[PDB]
């Protein structure tokens, strides 16, 4: 399984704990990722940022690990959508 839009992962950010996410598509018009890297869109804080695989953790497998709550901002509210509405749109 190469990654693809849609597919739901744990997204890990240098200073945050594995956080709630999706590979999103590329707009048309918008910045395209470097090589190698993918357009990961993250849950509750609606951010989205250019990360490669060894920063992707699939969800199925991952989140026994990482999928439990924690005070940081904006992470319960990601917990929920990725759990409840993880292909709706946020915007």
């Amino acid at each position: 399984h190469a990654f693809k839009p849609g597919d739901l992962v744990f997204a890990k950010m240098k200073g945050y704990p594995h956080w709630p996410a999706r590979i999103d598509d590329i707009a048309d018009g918008a910045v395209k990722p470097p090589p190698n890297k993918y357009p990961i869109f993250f849950f509750g804080t609606h951010e989205t940022a250019f990360l490669g695989p060894k920063d992707l953790f699939p969800y199925d497998k991952s989140k026994d690990k990482y999928g439990k709550p924690n005070k940081r901002k904006g992470f319960n509210e990601g917990l929920w959508e990725i759990q409840n509405n993880p292909h709706a749109s946020y915007s």
